[PDB]
């Protein structure tokens, strides 16, 4: 559901700042709602905050894109740090879109196809029925690679994941900062066109007319490279617009689905502490109760009944703890799946920057050739 | 004679300063001195001073180039003030050069064919023989058209030169700028490739191998493009050294005449100043003799001999003013000669370089598509 | 135990880098081991990697510090992102000291008392007795008010620290764009002294002296005045390094804390909200429970059965739910204390900022009104 | 007579730009026209344009000061190029006035006095009356020190004079740089300001008031510490326009003198090159008159005539030439008077330069410590 938000409206603009109101303009193939032909809905940023918090609620260990930055920013008055909020929001939600369980959920469509205000949702918000998967589920091979390498295999993919954001947010910058040099010289170039022409102008002026007729031929020949340098700059102009403002996304949906795999592993980390903890009362009642065969030999029924508390509720907490930690694993690899999807979107992104690099220097090179005629 | 001065040499590099010694190569076709296979001599910087003064002094209204930036500026320590000084120094002699009478002087290839130092020329210096031109020479016609139209002809340049030295100033120095630029490009395009191997190598560590191959084809595609930005960085490199190193001076020998014309066009009013004020006498002594004719009626000697006196010096004062306004009207023309050279000079500078920005963006567009393979 | 980390080495300089050893200067005063006159321990930046770590794992809803950005950055070679990172690790190991967990925690006191290899350490990691606070505790007031004013309490200070956050970032920034610009300042001011001495020495080149001598005094006032900037200019770096240096901590140590409760607070949200699943399962069985009075009626066994294992696991369940959910919020009590004392930690900052750019004022103002004479 | 030229008015502002017209206060002391109550006359820069090329064509070696930069310039449109022309402006004039012999002028005054148009003066231009200075004057002592010393004494002025400008075109620069230091020093304390106060208004959102009431206390010492700011950065401002801005004329004047004599090395350089020519035709005829020495043996009336036309000539040539090598000396002495002033100007600058300091960093130093309560 390739869906875009686009025409961010807060109330009208002055020298305060409002949320601004986001039309989700559902160009939609996933038939969760039937694809219609198109059902804008007009919905906040304070709205997307409501929803990611309420997808973290809901689904955890799965693909969760970033926010956009802050609204209580220190000053977010002008509209820049506004666009940049509409453009992520977009990429945000549709990532929410191409993703599997996102997109068969429940909330997310509720969010999509409503037309009252959030205050009649918040009557039926009920995601009292929308909570975490307490429910064992039977891995038809309880063994295929949870640990045998995927816990090393992911391990080190959570290093990896920091030096790899970090080194592709510095490639997408060195994009920007491409496209930003090149402005900079369409901007000089348009000088350096009013230069030329008044260098023609004060060429007679300096050169004799009357005497000499060359001189209009040069200063006609400055004019073929005034307009010459117009259509450049033009096209300069449009190459940055056209090409770096549709490549940019390219770029960007790696660095936001790298860093929401980034998110991932800080969640799994921190809860599978939990795990961690279990494990270490694993061993630690291995011990004690393995000290603990001295056949309970004296006739005490105080022993007896608070050894056998003991056993029975670290007994169901060992079985409840291993559902959970199978539980927790099988959504680990359900997101290692559009990771590596991920791994062929880098492939899109290099190829297309590629290839509008050259279109650009196509026509440059077409107009550089013009030009020397 | 093409003749190039590279090589700078002071005594050796250290903290000081020393005025270098420059070889001034006498890539020679003029047969002042018959052309020579070759022959280097020592001079330097002091020498050229030297030169350009006494040039001055000996030759009036002629075209004259400008000098280096000075030596006893404040802080002229590293090297980029002084090669700055020697491509200047190069382009001022060999501009030097390729003027009629300067091509023509004695004085400029004895400072050429010369083995001794700067003192025993010192002794046979006898710049006596070579001053100003005090010889009445007679134009065939007379009455050309030295006030008839080219007086308010070079008056208009008088002011249309600062106005031009001022535009093409900024254009070649739009051009630097262009230079700056792609060499930071280069720059950053370098840091661009630590950044992709890095990519590569932090790739599998993050896209699982021992699961997944098409990771290898994927970052070995990158290392395609670390190899293609390698290639495009070094052919940046490339353009910017050879392409505008040898473009600068294209453009540079046009500046360097144009102020040429400027320090003429300087010495020219302050000069000719003094015809102003013969002028203001001449109608002052029209005015005063007119109302001389009272036919001298009293019988006074006094009156007749001190008249007489008068109108004899002013006479010849008349008389030798003519000559010297036609003596310096005539030089004015000569030099408009090769101003009318520098003429098509613009056109050159402007074709060359497009002609080398068309080849710079040929080698990058044949780069571009070679890498979209 | 205001303890330093200065000297970091690593394997020796070169080409490469290496993750340094850093010598833990334990300037002591709490007794976990007796106050030492000193006792210094190499340990490296991995070494406080696996503390951090394992501080996480034992305590969780504590207090604790940021680390120093990554070691496996794209280019971490010069020694700025080494002198931040031991800057950094002092704050970081020092402020977990301050704290009162940490500094009574087993586990750091060994990372400090050691001297033997990371691994020797490893033989005795023995961590399983570090880990969760299993234990239920009696509160004495069971309801102080952890729900009654302390829940809004601290979800408005969930959003108010990440703009508190921002602000406290951009002020001391603020404060570091001030010492960088009175050192490019220092720079141009004895640019200015080598000015004024080249200008004294052609005072009198230009000025005659052996007819005029006031150019003597005056060109010995710019000796005076050469020997001022000297001074000004040494005391203007002084304050830099000196005031500057020393002041940052002062300002830096809130934005640590700071940022540490916004990490708390993450975790905070993202465990508790498995209290917040037990809560909706708290009103689910509400529900089901009373709809399942309907007295049992049919005489099954199975159903029976059933739904009292469901009552008991649920029951067993909400007793240790409700003992974790308290066993949290005082935890979340203790860490809003030293947050109490970062309040007037930010008194501190300010005071001291204001104070020492008063010394420097006050020297600058004796330094001109000295000069004026 | 410190004049003041303000309010220069072109046609309204539009696209366009038209050549201002200069309201010249006549705040006059000199009695050439009786001190007047004040008298404003409408002027033009193209008025200004005409006014020096008269008095250049007037008065040769006499201190002569530059012009506004060019008004045919490339782009010269804001109002900043038109700001610094009506500053420069006033300093042009002004400095004219000065100097004694313009002060005495008739050509200044009735530029002054005149309330009709350029074009009705046009009429009584009649600058006929005012030429080149062709008088014989008889110097008291005929040897005073033209050349005993006088001659390497402004020979090393004529190098010094160069070095000696860049140095206090740099020094004046260098100043220029402090106060865009301090401007833009401002702009980010009022940011400052901004933050503070953001930061007051998030203290008690983070830090609980009902509960803690000294966070009231000491986000009241940031509302006194947001009025030093407010305070601090207007007196900075007020420092930077009042004191800058009065303190610039205080060095550039230096500058403009400085210039002056360098236009005026230049001119008497190229021109006494018409003595140095005649110096040369002196040893040329003490020569050939020598070499005359053969009685004129021959008996030849065409000798005879011929070389008494040269030497009488000549005779007469070398007492003119004389009479004009004492008048342009006299005249270079006569300009070196007020270049020593110029020399207790240099004082007044770098007093005032002081003085002022003093004053801005006392101001400064009372807000730090008044603050500090």
């Amino acid at each position: 559901a390739d869906i875009i938000i686009i025409e961010e409206i807060p109330e009208r603009e002055g020298l305060l700042f409002k949320h601004a109101n986001y039309l989700v303009k559902h160009l939609i193939a996933l038939p969760s709602t039937s694809p219609s032909e198109e059902r804008t809905v007009v919905r906040r940023y304070s709205d997307f905050l409501w929803l990611r918090e309420i997808l973290l609620k809901r689904y955890p260990f799965r693909m969760i894109p970033e926010l956009p930055p802050k609204r209580i920013g220190s000053q977010n008055a002008d509209q820049l740090f506004l666009k940049k909020r509409r453009i992520g929001l977009s990429r945000f939600i549709n990532l929410v879109m191409k993703h599997p369980k996102l997109s068969n959920d429940d909330l997310v469509l509720t969010f999509l196809t409503v037309r009252t205000d959030l205050t009649s949702w918040r009557k039926q918000a009920t995601y009292d029925t929308s909570n975490e998967f307490a429910d064992k589920k039977i891995s038809q091979e309880f063994m295929k690679m949870w640990k045998k390498e995927f816990a090393e295999q992911w391990n080190q993919a959570a290093s990896c994941i920091d030096t790899s954001m970090e080194l592709w947010y510095r490639i997408t910058l060195l994009l920007e900062r491409h496209e930003k040099r090149i402005m900079q010289m369409v901007h000089e170039r348009n000088f350096f066109e009013t230069l030329v022409d008044n260098f023609s102008e004060v060429t007679p002026k300096l050169y004799p007319v009357q005497q000499n007729d060359t001189i209009l031929d040069i200063n006609n020949n400055l004019s073929i490279i005034k307009k010459h340098l117009e259509t450049t700059s033009s096209i300069c102009k449009q190459e940055t617009e056209e090409i770096s403002g549709t490549l940019s996304p390219k770029f960007k949906i790696f660095t936001d689905i790298l860093l929401s795999l980034r998110s991932l592993f800080e969640r799994y980390k921190i809860m599978a502490a939990n795990n961690v903890v279990e494990l270490q009362r694993h061993v630690e009642l291995n011990k004690e109760k393995l000290e603990s065969m001295k056949g309970k030999p004296d006739v005490s029924g105080a022993e007896y009944d608070r050894i056998k508390k003991i056993i029975q509720k670290d007994r169901r907490s060992i079985i409840e703890q291993s559902n959970r930690a199978w539980l927790i694993r099988q959504c680990i690899l359900e997101e290692f799946t559009i990771f590596q999807e991920t791994q062929f979107l880098i492939t899109r992104a290099f190829q297309d920057w590629a290839k509008l690099n050259s279109n650009h220097a196509g026509l440059k090179l077409n107009e550089w050739e013009k030009l020397v005629t």
